[PDB]
């Protein structure tokens, strides 16, 4: 049988490119989404048109709450009910917006930024391992976590927490033969609505080609980590950032 | 006028050593506690006997919830109410226990306590501290071993990693206000109460420098340095106080 | 035509595994060696019998000296002489032995070999590779996943490997405008020392979380192959640990 | 009597501040110099005038050569000769200039940038340890911007990374002998003399904490901490003193 993968936030952008590349590689895929139902379905139909019964969707909010654990359990369950197995988990979904220290409430900001970026990955990891051959987890990290954007403390805290989870889970799941790694983009798909003049400011900062990563470039690193070529690699985070993190102020 | 400091979890162990040593340096202190009522009030009496009117207690649960922000605001407010100022915040309080990935508390409670005390409360206290705002600074108690974690401590480790991120992000953001933000990262220090002595020595034997744990006073010493005039250009730094433990391979 | 790669210390162990895998991916290869003449020529012979005129050898001491620059220059020239191009440089050659701080070789000689092979020669080879550029160019440095938790009494080796991290970052930054990527691969425990006894080997094996075994040479080569491939076209200044989780294990 | 310290490149700038501060703390000191004999003696004069026979000078080139070992033995020797003991080694001396990948020969650049910055610390460390209750420690002057290097400064960067490696390996290896080994990592301090005045402001404005460079004395403060009894459990730690500069993205 073909292996199966869960990709969170898979409807658009980087998660979309990861789901596609996984599918092309021979995986059956669960496309998780929160709001982008139409995008998620059309991806699934396209993939199912390539190969019948190889893609399903799964809706869930990943914000931190007393139901998040149940939600994460269900995401993993959906892979097993659809495909009879779950070989790969890709923690891709992410909230990202500034939270200055000095119109959502603070507790909502915490729930959203820490929930999506750290806690949901942790709950998904627990459910993935408990329901368990090349098993692996890939967490989407951030190459700029030690040189953060001003006034993004909660986001940055969530991405640091994810690094800790990657390391902690790699150590703890290694006896079960589940590898746990990360991919850390620098600047990738810029917001659609961000002005070209602003996009160019970011672009210019990147040493390797003065451009942002495509979603496919990020996906390429994910494909490597889940592949047979990375069978000894666990607890590693590969930056895919064109040297951006090497550039001083 | 004497400056004032908030120390979280200051009733016992390292937080107490920190509050004691700030006091001895000239600070008025808010001793925050959750459960350790007796010990809290006892320390404040000791300090107040030494110099009257220089110590208060403040009770608060630092578990994440929709009212954690109000509790954090309150801890800071208590310092202004007692002393008219708040110059130093020490984020010391911490929950610490295993949370295995593969199987009495629900997971949602484990998340609330470990991520709340170790990371979210620090963030909220930082926000409140900065909003109410001389040599201002915050010191976060981090963990020297965060990249070589204890097995089955994923949520604790995640909390401490988040605290590093907070240390860096708040140092950057609060620098224009003249608030410095730094960390102190113990290795093995005061060893948990429910621990055997064969097991204590096991851990002691791993430490290159003197084959022993840090005293609480040794941790406090680094806190004292970071808040002092000798650290005025230091921000976003984490000082490991680990006796070389983090350098030892498996 | 087929791209060409230089692999340093490629006669045996991990360098051979890298040269072989680059060859199987369709590269022409320079097999650099120092003392291992028989093993180097034998590997080129194997590779040549597989596709002719696709492998040469190149002898050079990579100890630091006033002639180390010329020697590194000549290694790169060997690739242009044999193949007309040089697309990939793998800095694999490495000296490895204790240098205790509280104490056959003089200390001068220790510094020359451990800092020379592990750091200075990579720098000089990087310079020569970049200067000779007259496509998908990259350099891969063989680093060490355990550089922040070092073996007792290996200060000079550790200093060299840390310098190599510094090179990887500095060269990635400086060479990116020229389209040359520079990355590292950091093994934990892989092929154990020839001179090591089995009992000692198993002590090391038992520390690895993922499988309680060392990395195969092939598993190291796999990451090298990833970094030079078009699947890594936006990756520069990254060091990929291939350590089975060993660097995560506390004392 | 009183403890003794060796500070390398202590004639000027950061090394002088370190020497002066150690002296004020009550150390007797060896002021190492290569070129700056006048400055070295002038500083010795100022310190002996303060406390009689508490400062001596020592000449040595710290370029890498067949004689560096002998030179490093001498520096440590002169401390034992003058003062009968050697409690502290500060590896401060350092060369700094670009070495583009695409004047001096390369091997001179290597000898200076790797030699002075990394090899001489390693040899001084050996001699210091060989010639050994006490509070013995070594402090290495590192660089906070090591992971975000200046364009075309590869050899310099290699040397400072090697210095981190030495700090770690020596902390591990000497911990059994009660010798601590730590680092202090400045960001932008006293800028190069030849550097334009407009170019200097460019850098000052990047620093989060106060849009200014560290004074030499601020660097020295961190050294003082690390050698003090307040850091007796600290080894293998590197303290950044950079005013947050290393946290700022491109
Ligand atoms: N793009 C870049 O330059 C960089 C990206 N990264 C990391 O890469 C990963 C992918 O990046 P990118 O594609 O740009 O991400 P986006 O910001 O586009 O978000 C991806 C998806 O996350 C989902 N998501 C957001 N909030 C929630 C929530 N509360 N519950 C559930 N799902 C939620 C959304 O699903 P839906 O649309 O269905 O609601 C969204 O489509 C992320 O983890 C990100 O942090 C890191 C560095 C830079
Ligand atoms: N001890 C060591 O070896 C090491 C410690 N550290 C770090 O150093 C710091 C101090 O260590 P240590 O003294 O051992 O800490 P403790 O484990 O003794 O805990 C400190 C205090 O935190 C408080 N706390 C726990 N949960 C809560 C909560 N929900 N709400 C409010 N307060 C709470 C408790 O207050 P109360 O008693 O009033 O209930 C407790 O006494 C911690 O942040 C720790 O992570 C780092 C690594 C090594
Ligand atoms: N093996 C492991 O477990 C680990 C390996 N690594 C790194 O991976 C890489 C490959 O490891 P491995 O295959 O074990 O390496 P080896 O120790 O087997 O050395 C590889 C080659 O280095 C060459 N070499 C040594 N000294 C010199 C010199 N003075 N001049 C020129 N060449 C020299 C030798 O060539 P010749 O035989 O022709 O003389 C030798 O075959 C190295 O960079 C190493 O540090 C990192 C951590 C763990
Ligand atoms: N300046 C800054 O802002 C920064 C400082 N640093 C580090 O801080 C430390 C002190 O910096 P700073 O005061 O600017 O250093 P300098 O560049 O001014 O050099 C300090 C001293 O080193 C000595 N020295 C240089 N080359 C040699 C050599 N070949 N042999 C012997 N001695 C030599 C000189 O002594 P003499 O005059 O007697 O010839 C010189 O005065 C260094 O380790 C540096 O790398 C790192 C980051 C930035
Ligand atoms: N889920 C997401 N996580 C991240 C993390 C980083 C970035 C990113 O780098 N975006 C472009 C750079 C940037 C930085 C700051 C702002 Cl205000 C806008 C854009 C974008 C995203 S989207
Ligand atoms: N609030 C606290 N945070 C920490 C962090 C680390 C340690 C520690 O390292 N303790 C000694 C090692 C250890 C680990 C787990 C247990 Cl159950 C006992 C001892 C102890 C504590 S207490
Ligand atoms: N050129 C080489 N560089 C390295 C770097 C590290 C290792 C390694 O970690 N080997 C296994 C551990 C080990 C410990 C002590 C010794 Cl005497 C040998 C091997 C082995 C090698 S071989
Ligand atoms: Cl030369």
């Amino acid at each position: 049988e073909a292996p199966a993968a869960v990709v969170t936030g898979a409807a658009k952008r980087i998660g979309r490119a990861i789901a596609v590349k996984l599918h092309q590689t021979g995986y059956r895929v669960v496309i998780h989404y929160h709001n982008s139902a139409e995008a998620a379905v059309s991806l699934a139909d396209e993939l199912n048109k390539e190969r019948s019964n190889t893609a399903v969707v799964c809706q869930a909010d990943l914000t931190n709450s007393n139901v998040l654990p149940a939600s994460c359990e269900e995401i993993i369950n959906s892979c097993f009910r659809a495909f009879g197995r779950c070989d790969v988990l890709v923690n891709n979904a992410s909230a990202f917006y500034p939270t200055p220290l000095v119109g959502k409430t603070v507790e909502t900001q915490v729930a959203e930024l820490i929930g999506t970026n750290a806690i949901a990955p942790f709950l998904l990891t627990m459910s993935f391992a408990q329901r368990q051959s090349n098993l692996s987890i890939v967490n989407l990290c951030d190459a700029m976590v030690d040189q953060p954007c001003m006034a993004f403390s909660l986001y940055n805290m969530g991405k640091h927490a994810l690094v800790g989870l990657t390391q902690s889970a790699a150590l703890e799941l290694a006896p079960y033969g589940i590898r746990v790694n990360g991919v850390a983009p620098g600047v990738s798909l810029l917001p659609v609505a961000m002005g070209e003049e602003e996009k160019d400011k970011w672009r210019r900062k990147v040493p390797l080609g003065r451009r942002e990563a495509s979603a496919e470039q990020i996906a390429d690193a994910v494909i490597f980590l889940v592949s047979g070529s990375a069978q000894y690699i666990t607890g590693s985070i590969i930056k895919v950032d064109g040297g951006l993190s090497l550039v001083h102020a």
